[PDB]
């Protein structure tokens, strides 16, 4: 749905995400530019060394089966992946909050 930005670049996704109006955990999903066949979760975060920043998480997919950031926490679809990380961070920088406007 709405959060799937497709073939958007890393840099453009960082420019969209970095808007100060975006709360922590504003996100998108896109393709990986560098890993082909893979996806990325791009997430806004904040620390006080750097302020506003973005984290990117590689999404992989085992061949005949699950989508994953870490290999024991798998999901059958990208939908399930994102719906999970919106309930809990589970190791992520932040829980997923806002879909990115863009
Ligand atoms: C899968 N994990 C490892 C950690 C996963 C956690 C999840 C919670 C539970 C415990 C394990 C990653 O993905 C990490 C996540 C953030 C981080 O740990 O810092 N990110 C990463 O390794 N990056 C590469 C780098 O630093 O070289 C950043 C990056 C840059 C461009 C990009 O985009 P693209 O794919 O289009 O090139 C995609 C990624």
């Amino acid at each position: 749905e709405e959060w799937y930005f497709g073939k958007i670049t890393r840099r453009e996704s960082e420019r969209l995400l970095l808007n100060p109006e975006n709360p922590r955990g504003t996100f998108l999903v896109r393709e990986s530019e560098t890993t082909k066949g893979a996806y990325c979760l791009s997430v806004s975060d904040f620390d006080n060394a750097k302020g506003l920043n973005v984290k990117h998480y590689k999404i992989r997919k085992l061949d005949s089966g699950g989508f994953y950031i870490t290999s024991r926490t798998q999901f059958s679809s990208l939908q399930q992946l994102v719906a999970y990380y919106s309930k809990h961070a589970d190791g992520l920088c932040h829980r997923l909050t806002n879909v990115c406007p863009t």
